[PDB]
C-alpha cells in the first residue's frame, strides 16, 4: 500500500469521512488515464488504492472531491476539488501519504514520502 | 480587476517572484481552453489577467508552476504544479484573489472573494 | 510601517474583520510587556502598530483573538487565540507582515519579511 | 492517551522527528503550570503525554520547539516556537490530536478532536 490519502475537516476538527478520491496516471499521449479510486473511511483515510507492482513510475493526479463533501454539509465551497499532481517512483519505489486539510474557501495539501 | 493571484514562499518568508501562472476556462467538450496567463511580480502578485467583461461565469483552472519555481531555487519540489479549480459566480462577490502559500512538499490555496 | 498583521477567514473566504490583536515585548524578567494593539480593518489588515524607531530587536508576541472572532459568528472555535512569537532582527529584512489564515479548528501563520 | 501531538516537515515532506514539546495548564492565579513534556518519534508523533484522570478540564498550552528543529537543520526560522492554547474537556472528556505542519517561515496547526 504505497499510496495513501488522508483528509481532515478544519471546520469541525474531525476526519473528513466518505470523501471520493480519483487517481489518474498520465499516458504517453499525455491524456489522464483512470488509475484507481475510492472513498475516505471514518478516520478520514483511504488505503488500498494500489500496489507496489501496479504503482510504476509516472506522473499521477489525485483528485479529491471536496465539493460534494461541503455540499452534503449544506455549504457551497469555492473549489470544485483538491487535485495533487506529482511524479512518483522516479528514484525507486516510495511510500506516499497525501494529506489534505479542508475548509470551505481553502485547503492545504502535504506529502509525507518515505522509503519503504 | 476581477481575478488576482498572490503567491508566497514559506521557506524564505517572502513573496514568490516570477512564478508562471496560466488560467484556463472549461469548454463545452470539457477540455481546458487557455484563457489568460502571466508571471508573479516582485511582490508575488499577478493582476490584469482578465476584465469583468471577459470573465463570465464558468469553471476556471488556475495552474501555478510551483515546480519550476523550486527548481530554480535548487530545492527539490514534490508537486508538478498547484492547480486551483473553481466556478466563477455572479451571485457571489465580484473580485477573486487566489492566494497560494508554497513549501517544497506542501502548499495551501485560499480564495478571498470580495465585492469591492 | 515595520509591523503589519493580516487575517483571513477560510470559512467565508473573506478578510477577517474587527479581530483584536495585541503585541507584547518580552521583558528582562521574561514576562510579556504590552507593546501595541488594535483591531483588523474591513480588509482584514492592521497597520501602524509601531514605528521603526520603537520596534527594536527583541522577542515579540502577537496574540490574535480568534476565539472572540468565531464566537461572534456563532461558530464554535478550538483555540483560545492564535499566538505568533518571534525575534525581530536588524540583520534580516525591515518590514514584517504576519498573515493568519483562520478556520474554527485550524489556523496558519506566515511571515513575509521584506526590506522595502 | 487523550492528548497526542503530530508534527510534519513541509520542506522535506517527512515527519518532524525529535521535536521537543511542552504542555502547560493555566492555574487559578493564571500562571502556566508545567503539565507534561516529551519529544516526537521517528513517525513525528508524541504519545503518552498524559492520562484521562490527569487530563482534567482546563486551559492548556502546547508549546512545540520548532526553532531548535530548524536550527539543527542549518536553518534560521521565523518563529520561536508553535504554541496551541485551548480549553479542554469542558463538555466531558475528549481525545485531542494536535497536528503541526512546519516550514521555516510558516506553520499550520490543526486539532482533530474525537469523543472517546
Ligand atoms: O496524520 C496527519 C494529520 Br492529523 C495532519 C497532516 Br497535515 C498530515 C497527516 Br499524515
Ligand atoms: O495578502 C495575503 C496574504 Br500575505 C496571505 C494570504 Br493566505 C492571502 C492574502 Br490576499
Amino acid at each position: 500500500c504505497p499510496l495513501m490519502v488522508k483528509v481532515l475537516d478544519a471546520v469541525r476538527g474531525s476526519p473528513a469521512i466518505n470523501v471520493a478520491v480519483h487517481v489518474f496516471r498520465k499516458a504517453a499521449d499525455d491524456t489522464w488515464e483512470p488509475f484507481a479510486s475510492g472513498k475516505t473511511s471514518e478516520s478520514g483515510e483511504l488505503h488500498g488504492l494500489t500496489t507496489e507492482e501496479e504503482f510504476v513510475e509516472g506522473i499521477y493526479k489525485v483528485e479529491i472531491d471536496t465539493k460534494s463533501y461541503w455540499k452534503a454539509l449544506g455549504i457551497s465551497p469555492f473549489h470544485e476539488h483538491a487535485e495533487v499532481v506529482f511524479t512518483a517512483n522516479d528514484s525507486g519505489p516510495r511510500r506516499y501519504t497525501i494529506a489534505a486539510l479542508l475548509s470551505p474557501y481553502s485547503y492545504s495539501t502535504t506529502a509525507v514520502v518515505t522509503n519503504p
